[PDB]
């Protein structure tokens, strides 16, 4: 409808974007006492609530130190005494985070957490893990910290106490370096042990602290899995690698939910914007030197072939592409090829005269 | 249309398909379609191997 | 090995470039090393190709 | 939007605002552009020379 | 950072501190520059003159 005269000048910012992606270095923390119950958000390294004991904030503080770099946000949950452990596990379930800790704790509450740990990367596909004072759990999920009488600070420490200080070490790195071969100045000495039995332990999955060269460092962070199946080969048994793996199904689910649930139609077109959306981002994570630089994604085509014989359809005479054509009913289907990298760690150096 | 013309009791043995389709129907119109039906990607399964 | 435990070990990743940085330190110092008149001036190092 | 023609104090003067025909309704023959009095005048005047 | 405008005593006499403006939200189009006085300001004059 012809209306008054328009002249309008509209201002806006280019908005220059670059995608936020799920965050790594969260530290979930629990601990039992009688005041500040509940989360209490240590996001700075300086702020301490101070109704908490002296010794609960001498754990947080070995929590705090970093290995190159602060933690990025530390989460301490402050939960009563004989609650059990499921309370606070539901309140950990609501929030995300990346690495959880005990410094205080039972066998029997060990157990509780490592068959929650076990249950919630398998049953709800969220990707978390937690390092346990002693445990044999085989699974990725677990990482097996064990040495006894850890003088730190002219103070004894057990394992379970020093659980918390292995977390923090683990998360300061940059997921481009590996933990392995790691400096520690704060302690200065453990129980002396020879080198075939750190063999012997690193062998079993358990990680190790050695005393080597001048200083005292981690002795090949390794995961705790010991039994290799013919899907879960050798590379999930190194830190590093799982944790980008982690950092890849977080990242690559969180956009598919994001973006491309419901709505857009599911259409060959539809799927071709999809794989390419999913290459730039492989492609922009190798820029970083997490994976090399040649992959790549392709619609999985034996999985649709058997979905549409399940259905019933006679595909005997249809070309592969035109297999590929096939509509499928809001089901989509893909492959990814990729190759992790690793941190040097064996050096064979041979000099002739 | 071939069941209709069957009702009136036209002989339709010798006339060949196209001539059927020819046939007066008498504001009757008899017709059939095929189409495939879009919908939003719902369940995405991904399989990657290192 | 002083200078590999200290700087390379856990701290690069094993790619093909992280490699030929590493060859070139390594001539670094075999170079000055030459320099104190201990070696013969020309002295090679190469990714090992057989093992 | 009633093809009333209005006079609007706007700025810094007293402007006309924005003059348009009387007709309201649209036909299928006769479109939006015949509410326009430019156009109109000089459709009339292309009328009257040829 | 509250988006408030203070007055600070420092070096030798009482001076403002960063003149800011009062938004503290940021949209996507609604940019940083859009909480400098100066640069709002001179937006003003454009859009005012144009």
């Amino acid at each position: 409808a012809i209306g008054l005269p328009s002249i309008n000048i509209s201002f806006k910012e280019l908005a220059t974007t670059v995608k936020e992606r799920s965050a790594r270095g969260i530290i979930a923390m629990v601990l039992k006492d009688a005041k500040a119950l509940g989360l209490n958000e240590i996001h700075e390294k300086e702020d301490i609530p101070v109704d908490l004991s002296a010794e609960n904030k001498e754990y947080i503080n070995l929590a705090l130190m970093g290995n190159v770099n602060t933690p990025n946000k530390l989460l301490v949950y402050v939960i009563e005494g004989e609650a059990d452990i499921q309370t606070a596990l539901d309140f950990l379930e609501t929030k995300e985070f990346n690495y959880l800790c005990m410094p205080k704790a039972v066998e029997a509450d060990k157990t509780a957490i490592k068959n929650w740990i076990i249950k919630l990367r398998d049953i709800d596909k969220v990707k978390v893990k937690a390092v346990l004072g002693k445990v044999v759990g085989n699974h990725e999920g677990i990482i097996n910290f064990t040495t006894e009488d850890v003088l730190v600070g002219e103070k004894k420490y057990s394992v379970d106490e020093f659980t918390s200080r292995v977390a923090g070490l683990i998360a300061g790195t940059p997921l481009s370096q590996s933990v392995t071969y790691t400096k520690l100045s704060d302690v200065v000495d453990i129980p002396k042990m020879t080198k075939v039995d750190a063999e012997s332990r690193v062998n079993k999955g358990e990680l190790i602290l050695i005393k080597e060269a001048g200083a005292i460092r981690i002795a090949r962070g390794v995961n705790s899995l010991t039994e290799l199946t013919a899907e879960k080969g050798e590379m999930f048994q190194k830190i590093k690698i799982v944790d980008t793996l982690d950092i890849i199904h977080s990242d690559i689910r969180k956009v598919i939910i994001d973006d491309y649930i419901g709505k857009v139609t599911n259409s060959y077109d539809n799927k071709c914007l999809l794989i390419v959306a999913i290459k730039s981002y492989l492609e922009e994570l190798e820029k970083s030197a997490l994976i090399e630089s040649d992959s790549t994604v392709e619609i999985d085509f034996e999985a649709q072939k058997s979905y549409l014989k399940s259905k019933g359809v006679d595909l005997s005479y249809m070309t592969l592409q035109e297999i590929k054509e096939a509509n499928t009913g809001s089901k989509v289907f893909l492959k990814a090829k990729i190759k992790v990298l690793d941190a040097m760690e064996d050096i064979d150096l041979s000099i002739e005269i």
